[PDB]
């Protein structure tokens, strides 16, 4: 219903260069009705809101949060995405099984949601505990994925849940064409975004994992910005002739 669907990662992409962030937001603010804006972050909705207060993030149309587990718009959680993630999802039994692992301790309630069961691995425990949990869960027909990061954090999420999938869902939901979509990212975790049928911008400060993906699979739709952080988004908007 608008000219552009702008989907951007937050940390180290939209955020990182405060001056550039302000320049980008002032520009977009004067043409607000011409594009849909979605922040796609690994942060929980609450954490994303805290970052908004921290750096003054402009209000987006959508928030793709918590490893794609929850999509929010100003009036609430998107129910179609929720139903999609709920299909064959069994949070109670998964939580009950994971709770049984002495080496796993539940993360704060702030990090939990209907489609995300999170834990902390005991620093004195062995990662094989995660192998055991993962193998056990694969012995079931439950579409769950186990994500172990930083050698301490454990997320149990629907297999359907991730940033790229949430982005693809949003794109079709809003009926926006690939040529009208622009994804922005910096890390290996943003590769899913770039697998979206859309134009994309890789910020200059991108992590090697994303750069290696770009060098091998990137095509005409993927712009290697000269500028870093938010500056790369302004650069890409001009490059792809958006909002002109
Ligand atoms: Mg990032």
């Amino acid at each position: 219903m608008r000219q552009l669907l702008l989907i951007s990662d937050l940390d180290n992409t939209w955020v990182g260069d405060q001056q550039a962030l302000e320049h980008l937001q002032e520009y977009l603010g004067d043409r607000r009705g011409n594009f849909y804006l979605a922040y796609a972050t690994g942060r929980s909705y609450h954490s994303a809101r805290e970052l908004q207060k921290q750096v003054g993030l402009m209000e987006p149309d959508y928030w793709l949060t918590a490893v794609g587990s929850e999509i929010y718009h100003p009036e609430g959680l998107d129910q179609h995405w929720a139903d999609y993630l709920s299909e064959h999802w069994q949070r109670d039994i998964l939580q009950a099984i994971a709770d049984g692992f002495e080496a796993l301790k539940p993360q704060s309630p702030l990090e939990q949601n209907p489609w995300k069961i999170s834990y902390h691995l005991d620093p004195q425990a062995c990662p094989t505990v995660i192998d055991q949990l993962t193998e056990m869960l694969k012995e079931t027909g439950i579409p769950v994925q186990v994500i172990f990061s930083s050698g301490k954090d454990v997320d149990l999420l629907p297999q359907r849940s991730n940033k790229g999938n949430a982005t693809q869902y949003l794109q079709q939901h809003l009926a926006m064409e690939p040529s009208q979509t622009l994804v922005c990212g910096d890390s290996g975790n943003d590769i899913g975004l770039f697998e979206t049928s859309a134009r994309g911008v890789i910020v200059r400060n991108a992590q090697p994992e994303l750069l290696h993906w770009y060098d091998q699979w990137g095509d005409s739709r993927h712009y290697r910005a000269q500028s870093s952080h938010a500056g790369a988004i302004l650069e890409a908007i001009a490059h792809f002739d958006f909002l002109s």
